[PDB]
């Protein structure tokens, strides 16, 4: 973490933020970073509110409200001193962030803080104030989500083997407990130490910020590379520095259709390699007039689809007149794969009665209509309650059209 | 506005991403970096980017009657290039970065009927017929409620009135068929994109030609239908990144003999 | 309502506002809240204009116009006394609200009032003065329309 932070704060330009809640030791981390850079080959200046302490060799201006000297005005003044690195106390508003973003793009290395609970929360927070989504990707080098954890006193800490729920967080695995005693006086801890999560903006993260993937999508890519805040804490619990108690406290419906074994181009997680349905229509009519019996006339199930890899296979089936064993039209509520497949129309002995394709010069994805003739048909809808849970089982519809009887 | 000029001794070439390409076929932009002349930023020197609003007869009205910033901005974008567009041209030229400009700030379709030349300006599909739209289908008479036969329709397509128009009218009138006709569909981007759908026809007649025009149209269009003995449809699937996912899936059928092909 | 207000005013940080028209007994409710918190384990300080009455055990500064001691300057001074809880008479302008929002984010529990007719009127009123829509969501614990 130090070597990664070293290299980041020693870059010629860019913004490096340190985030977390109040009393998380952000300043102490920034001050340590400036002291490491404190060389005769660089001009380092800071705007603070207030100045925590004096670093000898580094200029430090204070936010004075008596002369209307603000963070924005102070930062705007520092940039005219020909600085190499700049440290802003914190970027509370848009105006101060706008100058810091310009500063980072204009050959200066900028350093600041934001009161956000996660490392993604910092990138988040810049998007909230009104910094164009792009400007964050170009300037931002990384984020340091930091928490402090009380250190177990080495004279009086109790060894104990972790339970199943505790072992699931992380072969005798011994952790350590608080207790209390005369140096311990009389709590389980004396002193503190920092736990970290260094988000490092690379080529992949520069895209996710630009195109606005989102916290979740961005959190998924972040967990692939960088260790979490909790994982860094749990390593110190294994080492026997802090307790597990201390680490934890600071821590539009989707429609698909599958025709036999013909593969489509669906990107769905559950319905993978099926045909994506855009629209569909199906009905019937009873000729049995009551005014005096008759017979039901089941129509062919029409459905729209994109021109995909199944298109030639459906044309072959229509031309040859060869039927598939089964075809299942699945409908599902808006949300994703875990939502209720509320309507499922299963067809048996299915022909491709027609295929109507084409396209225009304005369309990016061409579409086509396909109709399906079938011997039998089964329709299974699944009821839902107000909250979204399944209200009992799904009631069935089953008719043999070839034989004209129930199925 | 002024924009810092990328030092020519040390700038990094890179292909732009989708969100970057949307602002403006290997489109290479250039990055900052840092070095001893570069000393040690990505730039040395500067250049100006501009947007010259020129008050003409139309703009003299909008100022008089007080149309407003928005209405006036809409008419301004019709004539004069923006501040950003002038900057993006310098990014293409390789003077300044895309980071510096920002801080201060449909499928292609062609068809080749035999050896009849059209007026396509495309690099790969040169001197072919530019297709504006198309439609084609088939229907199976067989039923599963009890065999039948397929009924392949004629492939219709829209086109501009070009140098091929008289040749297609002659083919329709004389009733002489071409050896081959190939409709080619291609993804949006350019000539290097994947031709994801290619419909090849053989022994092709020109079954009909419907032309015309209106008093408002700048380029007149016409619909042409094609009857054929055989047909071959080759769809090429693609991956998420855009690369070809395996080989193309084939459909072939001889309509004259009513068999697979 | 008491148990819900108890838990809210006993949080480590955040803003709690009491709203309504003139003569709705806001101060009386705030004073009762401070008296409930009035313990030896917390440092409670207030800026008022004027001080309604004296709570023994709690510091209470008055807004003095003779030395240019305003709500903003008074609140800015209180934050340098290492407080746990702070009670501002009322946040009339943006400058005073900006400090109160910073105070709430920086580990202090803030208490104040706003002359708004509804509980949504308070969240409303902070958005009107010029507090970034976000900053209200992070800091605000609740509103008490009385």
């Amino acid at each position: 973490n130090h070597d990664n932070f070293r290299r980041l704060i020693k870059r010629p330009h860019g913004i490096i933020l340190v985030t977390g809640p109040t009393g998380s030791g952000k300043s102490t981390t920034l001050y340590a970073g400036l002291q490491e850079l404190n060389s005769s080959e660089r001009n380092i200046l800071t705007v603070e509110d207030p100045i925590e302490f004096d670093i000898d060799g580094i200029g430090q201006t204070q936010v004075n409200p008596r002369v209307d000297m603000t963070f924005a005005r102070g930062l705007r003044a520092i940039l005219r001193q020909d600085p190499d690195v700049v440290m802003v106390g914190e970027i509370r508003d848009l105006e101060t962030a706008q100058i810091a973003v310009q500063a980072s793009l204009t050959g200066h290395l900028v350093m600041s803080t934001l009161h956000t609970n996660t490392a993604v929360g910092a990138v988040t927070r810049l998007r909230d104030m009104g910094i164009e989504p792009f400007l964050i990707s170009s300037s931002l080098l990384g984020v340091l989500a930091q928490r402090l954890v009380r250190t177990l006193c080495p004279d009086c800490k109790e060894p104990y083997e972790a339970d199943k729920e505790q072992r699931k967080l992380f072969e005798p695995l011994i952790l350590y407990r608080a207790t209390g005693c005369p140096k311990c006086n009389h709590k389980g801890y004396r002193g503190r130490t920092g736990i970290h999560e260094l988000l490092l903006v690379d080529d992949a993260l520069q895209e996710l910020i630009h195109s606005e993937a989102g916290e979740q999508a961005m959190e998924k890519h972040i967990r692939a590379t960088t260790p979490s805040i909790r994982d860094d804490g749990l390593d110190k619990v294994r080492q026997g520095i802090t307790s597990l108690e201390e680490v934890m406290r600071v821590t539009a419906v989707d429609m698909f259709i599958k025709i036999g074994d013909v593969k489509g181009e669906s990107k769905d997680k559950t319905h993978a390699e099926e045909i994506d349905v855009l629209a569909w229509s199906w009905g019937m009519s009873q000729s049995g007039s009551m005014h005096m019996a008759g017979k039901v006339n089941v129509q062919d199930l029409s459905f729209t689809k994109y021109i995909d890899k199944s298109t030639p296979n459906l044309m072959m089936a229509c031309s040859s007149g060869k039927h598939y064993p089964q075809a299942k039209l699945t409908i599902r509520k808006a949300g994703g794969e875990n939502q209720v497949e509320y309507l499922i129309i299963t067809l048996k002995e299915v022909l491709v009665s027609s295929v109507s394709t084409g396209g225009s010069g304005g369309e990016d994805r061409l579409t086509e209509n396909v109709t399906l003739n079938f011997a039998q048909v089964q329709v299974d809808y699944q009821p839902q309650k107000a909250d979204g849970a399944k209200d009992g089982g799904p009631v069935k519809y089953g008719w043999n059209i070839r034989q004209n009887v129930q199925a």
